[PDB]
């Protein structure tokens, strides 16, 4: 036997040769993009042969084997329906219906407290999916950059835990939701911020990362980390959002001074500098597509699904998912945990970073926010998604009534 | 081909005939008990055969088929290693090590309002069973009954109705003192005020004796008809010592928290009865396993709770099940669990197993010292944490694998 | 000289004899009522003289001395303008204006959680004054009985402090207002109710009075005490209000069980009986007139101004006034202390028991309550009263701007 | 007759002439000091005379009249026992015993969070009295300057109410104590600081004074105001304390940014400059003697007793006294109101500014603080002071048991 040959026969369907377009089309139907970083050698060899061979455009068992040899494992998993969602085409058509249904929820108000948030249209709405196997889908405004804002909080907490361990980080920040009106206190009674997902907690976490080096390096370090989480897709920076965040951060300066007086930072912290670093981190830009890969990295135990690279330790990923479960959605976190049961994090630019553990990551984005600060369409989408699929953390994988399970076939 | 014969040959060893003891020994090794209610027909057929011919007592291909035909599917899944934990005996030896390690945590004080009793029982979603320690000693559910009666109410009345009367969130680590949240509902079903309201929703219109019978019948189904009892002694002491519960009851009454037509004073008495319901570790593990198994009881196959009832209960055990330790427990253990003052910890590993840990000595937060220690070790050892990853899990063992 | 004689000359006005009506009219103008218990011998002797002497109706120096001799000390202070408010007639005409101004404030809702409060007309409005010298004035519906309700809380706290002392009583109840939303908590962090003026605190205080004896005695004992505080004017009991208070007291039973579980009562307390005693104390009846005398006893350091009897210890009175100042007006207590600056206690029946220390006591009553549970007209009356007179706790007695001071001439 | 004449004879004792020293000793006997600003013309005349006739040094009726005539009203009133405390010498010996009793309470910890407070000896202890008539007494370390710190909060709140009125000022700050652990919150539910006596409230109040003008003038204005309040006795500034307060005021900066974001300041406020002004105000220095005069201005309805000058409106003084009663002693405020019943304000330097309305002002100073931030010796002195005298706000002026009343003879 031979695996490249075994693939060859499955796609050849009996003909002597496989047209290249027929291989490309079958590959995309699995959900992979041809630009997948794990498929580069196969795509390079295909492009090279379609130069050497303008006598084609067809691959015999020879030529096919030459192209797929270096990525044969992933291609076999792709073609033998071994991905976490085997019938990805059916699933993306469900994603699209959920998208269109959320598209009609027109309520909410865009964040307008700084000019670069009232700038974004209330009609932008995009959702991107990235499975733990790298299968991709996007519908709507998914290549429009927007700032992570508080969607960055779980990402930088994961970085802190990855670099420093659970015990160190939670010497400085708690691990629990505060309560439906302790949402207003900066500190719990151990004089720690309640958890990493609130502003006082995120400010302390920001103060833990890459200590001793300057802010430009700290930022480069977190940015390269975000690059790996996103499989090197778009991670950027909105200096416009940064200038306004630093001009409108009286509440954060109030938090910073409160934390300083209560001795909440690591020894030797320049609190005013940390606030500026914190302001920078909330102005980091993503698209729905690149952010979906970040969420998928968290869905995938800390491995980036489109590169195969280990980005975060399991401990960092587990802790981050645990705190997104209970603290990720502002005052809606309890209701969201109950009704959706998925680790998620919202931001004031309208993003919702969503993790379906072991299945996929998602970024939902629509700027108009509800009274709690969460994107109206994203929240609607996340309720619909769990209504349709047995993705709720406490759905059962065997008995799930009439929910669809996209991990199954028939 | 044929499934009974193929099963016969896998057990046959090539040999012509199967000793009956060899089949029992092979069956017990899968984790199933011979008393399993779903194997009743097969054990019935074996009992009849083990009279017919005692110069055997050997099952030829014909006679083996005679006994196993009506349970062949369940027996095949057991023998073809298809259960949720395939190498079940390896797993139970890990349970034993975990048990012995918690056995050395002697601290804590029994609720006094025995310190050397300690048992853990496992029931997987496929009905594989294991116990270590004092697992057939009855004890009262106390607050371990709160998720069970909440599931019953959601099962019979739906989420929307039940949560007109009770919230669905933890209160906060010093809002644990308030009976009502901001909408004048108790915070969640896992606190006493919430459980009192939930008690007032079950089987309205009938008297408390019927209500109790109905809850007992429901708990029987949850436990696949294993031990469910009632401790009148605990009931009397709970009711003579329930000043705080009367305080909660009167507070709820004044604040219009009960369904219209509620006799609050009677509900408190019903409530005292429910916390005095008795289980063992073994029967309670089946109850937990029903919650682990989407509401189907694993040793009978019966649909006991709606998926909605089970999901809601697991969600609220995640965040509210372990008193002031609920947040730390959700973070560090990541499993839906519920503790009780008699020393019980009802533990659910969704899609895998249910467990009851029982050890009366409680820590400062009211949770059984040994149980809490066991639950930390268990997730430290296996990738059972709610937010462990199933593919990349570092050095943890995954008992679902081979 | 002679005290009766010189007083005789002060009233005689050169005339040889004093008409009896001329003496009575001058006596009433000081603010005393002829029925004042400290004037009994003089009034009995006057009535007797108008029988023996239907050849009158005039009192010569001999006869005037015969009638006023045994109350000459009080009568001299009355007639020599020595009372705390010398020009009482002027003062009561201000009280009347204040009354009429508050009468036009028609807002508020009569308490209706029990039928005996809901029946009370929203248009009843009465204010009664009793000075620390026993001078009296009333305008409006001042002889209509109503239940003290929470106006009894400072009185029973005073009884407890009088009988048991500050230190003992405040082992069981604090001495501070709770804060603008610790009003829903039954206990402060030391597991005591915050102060005696909240329900939980009053229930605990109720549990301290005459421990060991049964409720009928306890009630008689407290009633004896209120009688003296009111100079034996009307103190009654509304059994109808008691039956309704006890059948609808879920929150008080919730408080009762919480306190028992937290061991807030003295050892040997029958908590459910204490709740029953507590409901009885809230159903005790007064009028504006009689309750004003109770307030005046508190205004007068524990002596009842119309009998001269010592009723409460100064320690009991100071403590009670201190806590009415800061905790007497429900959630309005801080605003009331700031703007009115007087020890006061409201109740759900519309009463406001009001104390101007060293000056007078008042009961204001009008059933309609505002959102905080305080009588709309009483609250309006009490603001106006301090706007007009330098009675605020922290008004100055020497420099008080445009305010009137009724203690001066 | 003649007022200078009668007075001369009362001091003359029938004798021919009054030696000047005998008049001075007699005057101090009333409690007034010879440096009293209202006695300047008389002391000027005495100084001129103590040159003319150094064959003396004695004043005949003519010469005495020459000296005392322009201060005759105050001098008679002093010499005829007409002051608020007639037997002032008796009173100061009670103060001395109270002083000596508190001197034996050596506990407490000197504030050390800035090096200017840790410099102060734990053994410094001073008490100064100034009555509403200007009678003066001091025992201990009463001319050692220390900073007001939070004792300034009532003074600047009084200024703000005096300049802007009650209604405007309390658009920005509440009028109530918060509760014993809403003490960690910066704002009440109306997004106002709870009261002017907490840091958040004092910071907002600072932002109201002389708006629109820069900080240097604002500070000058407050210093002139404090000068009037102290009858021009010692008011200074500790720049060292100011520098330390401002580099270590993280919680105050946290409060400032919180108030700014919640829009708690008047339109056009530079919050960071207000914090700087606020730190300056807490570094203003007094002695026990001068601060006692400021307290006496508050005891005297806004008139400074040693100058006769109107300094604050009665409204400003009433409000400040009201909020010192309930909010002036940090977490001890409720206990202090209950047990001492006097408006007071403590500060971290160990000062307690104490007001007995209509009677006297006091400054107590001893750096060692208790766990709540109040001076251990000051707190002890203030309890003893009211255990001894019927100065409690709700003591009765007529029936006060065995307490001493220094207003009586
Ligand atoms: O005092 C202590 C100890 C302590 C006291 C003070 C400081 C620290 C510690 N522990 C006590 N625990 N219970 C008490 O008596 C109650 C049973 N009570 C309920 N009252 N109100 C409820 N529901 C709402 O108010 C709605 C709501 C409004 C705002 C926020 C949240 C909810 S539930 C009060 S005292
Ligand atoms: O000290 C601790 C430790 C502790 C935690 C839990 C229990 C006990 C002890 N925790 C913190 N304490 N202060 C903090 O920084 C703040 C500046 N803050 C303000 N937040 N909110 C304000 N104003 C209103 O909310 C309106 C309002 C609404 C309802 C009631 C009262 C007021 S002012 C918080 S964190």
């Amino acid at each position: 036997p031979s695996l490249e040959d075994l693939l060859f026969y499955t796609i050849a369907e009996g003909q002597e040769k496989i047209p290249v377009h027929k291989f490309i089309t079958a590959l995309k139907s699995t959900g992979l993009r041809t630009s997948d970083p794990r498929l580069k050698e196969c795509m390079d060899m295909l492009r090279l042969t379609l130069q050497t061979t303008s006598d084609g455009v067809m691959l015999d068992k020879d030529l096919f084997k030459k192209c797929v040899q270096s990525n044969i494992v992933l291609l076999t998993q792709a073609f033998r329906r071994k991905f976490v969602i085997p019938d990805f085409m059916s699933f993306t058509s469900h994603i699209d219906e959920l998208y269109e249904s959320a598209k009609k929820q027109s309520g909410g108000k865009v964040a307008d407290y700084i000019p670069q948030l009232a700038k974004f249209s209330p009609d932008l709405w995009g959702v991107s999916v990235c499975t733990v196997d790298g299968q991709r889908h996007s519908t709507g405004d998914t290549k429009v950059p927007f700032c992570l804002q508080s969607c960055v909080k779980p990402l930088k907490y994961a970085i802190a835990v990855n670099d420093l361990g659970t015990e160190y980080v939670h010497r400085y920040v708690g691990k629990e939701p505060s309560g439906l009106r302790f949402n207003k206190l900066f500190l719990n009674e151990d004089d720690k911020p309640h958890n990493p997902m609130v502003n006082a907690g995120a400010i302390v976490v920001t103060s833990l990362i890459k200590q001793g080096v300057n802010n430009a390096e700290k930022f480069d370090y977190v940015m390269q980390f975000l690059n790996k989480m996103a499989g090197n897709e778009y991670v950027g920076f909105s200096n416009a959002t940064f200038q306004s965040e630093r001009e409108s951060g009286d509440r954060n300066f109030a938090i910073g001074y409160y934390l300083k007086e209560k001795k909440c930072f690591p020894e030797g912290t320049d609190m005013v500098g940390i606030l500026d670093f914190y302001f920078q981190l909330c102005s980091i830009e993503v698209t729905c597509e690149s952010a979906s890969v970040m969420a998928a990295t968290l869905a995938n135990g800390g491995f980036c699904p489109i590169t195969g690279e280990r980005v975060l330790s399991p401990e960092a990923v587990r802790n981050t998912l645990s705190l997104m479960h209970s603290c990720g959605m502002y005052d809606f976190s309890g209701q969201f945990a109950f009704h959706v049961g998925l680790p998620a994090k919202s931001g004031v630019a309208g993003g919702i970073l969503l993790v379906v553990p072991n299945v996929m990551g998602m970024m939902c984005w629509s700027p108009p926010l509800d009274k709690m600060g969460n994107s109206v369409k994203g929240i609607h989408f996340c309720h619909d998604l769990v209504s349709l699929c047995n993705f709720h953390n406490y759905d059962n994988l065997r008995h799930f009534a009439k929910k669809l399970d996209p991990r199954r076939e028939g």
